[PDB]
């Protein structure tokens, strides 16, 4: 295969074995403090999303050109906020492309920071998310321009590492997942034509249906008094995995804090008060009107068997109205995926690191999960 931008990037070749572990080239200890050229008649912008108008142009870019072309991600606002705002955030890496004479945004790409931890190195990164370009300007090399001046603006912050994923194979997955599927209401997935019959109509409503009420004792809403601890267990669980997010407190309660319609987090208080488990799953609907999806999020357990858990998160987005409930095969998610009636879907999903040379992991070993 030819890769003419991904070959001129530090990053391994496809189908060379990596045994070693760090930087493919040093660390920049000068930038190139000018912006990389855009085709003409187009023009850079940071898009400062506590601007209501300027978020509600990234929505309608994202909604209408983001990822058999039936259901298209149908990201909100406020979940937008949610995904490109977390501490440390800066709005230099909110990259925006817009049409120079109509000033129409019709392109964008982000970087959020995160501290990674990969096999035995913890190293400061970004993660790099919302890679967009209108459907009139593809295949015209814009999508390289967008990498290029993220990254020229990441080097400026003295990050050199990043990680990020894709559908598509690139130089070179450190990963490779497999989204699963679990019906929630098998009806209306049917109708939209999202899931196929296997075995009647009756048969499949009956074969999904869940309890109404979760079997956990103790399983409540996440609340401000719980973000101490559930960081650090979440801290101590991720420590058995290869890659992994390093979150402080406040990027816990960031990511866990409960935020209607964007993200959900369940606590397991037993019966002595203490926190011991915790499940999580963010929302994020898909047009087709709309499709009500929740998404594994991270699932910590040290007294809840996993089995449990994930059962009373099906119950909980049921619940909720949610109509599917999707998850990947990475952390130990493929303990419970079969035995909980998830179907595997058609969609890979690829982890990538920018300028970090190791070997690549089962999916078991990944424990990160991105929006
Ligand atoms: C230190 C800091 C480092 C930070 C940077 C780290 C790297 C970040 C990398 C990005 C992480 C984003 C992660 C998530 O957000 S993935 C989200 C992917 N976006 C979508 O699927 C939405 C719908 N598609 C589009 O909007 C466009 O089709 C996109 C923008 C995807 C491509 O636009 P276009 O269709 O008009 O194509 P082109 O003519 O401009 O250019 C073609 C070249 O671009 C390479 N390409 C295509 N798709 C992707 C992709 N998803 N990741 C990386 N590279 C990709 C491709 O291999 C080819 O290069 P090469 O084959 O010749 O080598
Ligand atoms: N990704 C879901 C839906 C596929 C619909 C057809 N592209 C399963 O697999
Ligand atoms: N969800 C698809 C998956 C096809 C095969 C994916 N390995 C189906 O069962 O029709
Ligand atoms: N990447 C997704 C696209 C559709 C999103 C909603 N399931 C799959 O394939
Ligand atoms: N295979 C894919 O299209 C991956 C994409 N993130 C969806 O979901
Ligand atoms: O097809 C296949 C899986 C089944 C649910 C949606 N995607």
């Amino acid at each position: 295969r030819s890769y003419q931008f991904w070959d001129t990037q530090p990053v391994p070749k496809l189908g060379e074995v990596v045994n070693t572990h760090g930087p493919v080239e040093p660390d920049k200890d000068n930038i190139r403090q000018e912006p990389y050229t855009l085709p003409q008649g187009f023009t850079w912008d940071a898009l400062d999303l506590g601007d209501r108008g300027v978020l509600k142009e990234l929505y309608t870019l994202l909604n209408e050109n983001y990822v058999d072309n039936m259901f298209r991600f149908d990201y909100s606002p406020e979940f937008l906020l949610w995904a490109l705002r977390p501490p440390g955030w800066l709005p230099q890496w909110h990259c925006g492309v817009r049409v120079v004479s109509s000033r129409k945004l019709v392109g964008f790409i982000s970087a959020i920071p995160a501290n990674i931890h990969i096999y035995d190195t913890e190293k400061k990164m970004v993660e790099i998310n919302f890679l967009c370009v209108h459907k009139k300007l593809r295949s015209k090399r814009v999508a390289p321009v967008l990498i290029r001046e993220i990254t020229r603006r990441v080097h400026l912050e003295g990050i050199f590492q990043a990680v990020y994923t894709a559908g598509v194979v690139l130089p070179k997955p450190v990963g490779t997942c497999r989204y699963w599927h679990r019906s929630l209401n098998p009806r209306k997935l049917i109708e939209v034509k999202f899931s196929h019959l296997s075995m009647t109509m009756q048969r499949t409503m009956k074969l999904y249906r869940l309890p109404e009420t979760p079997k956990t004792a103790g399983l409540r809403p996440m609340e401000t008094k719980d973000i101490p601890v559930v960081h650090q267990l979440l801290t101590r669980y991720l420590k058995q995995f290869h890659l992994t997010p390093v979150m402080s407190q406040e990027e816990v309660e960031h990511w866990f804090y409960p935020q209607e319609n964007i993200i959900d987090t369940f606590v397991v208080e037993n019966a002595n008060g203490e926190v011991t488990d915790f499940l999580s799953f963010y929302t994020l609907p898909s047009t087709i009107k709309s499709l009500k999806a929740a998404y594994s999020f991270y699932n910590v357990h040290t007294q809840t068997p996993l089995l449990d858990l994930m059962s009373d998160a099906l119950v909980l987005a049921k619940m909720k109205g949610f109509d599917v409930f999707n998850a990947l095969d990475l952390m130990e998610n493929k303990t419970f995926l079969e035995k909980l009636k998830f179907g595997i879907g058609d969609g890979n999903l690829q982890y990538y690191l920018y300028n970090w040379k190791c070997p690549s992991m089962g999916a078991e070993k990944v424990g990160l999960v991105l929006q």
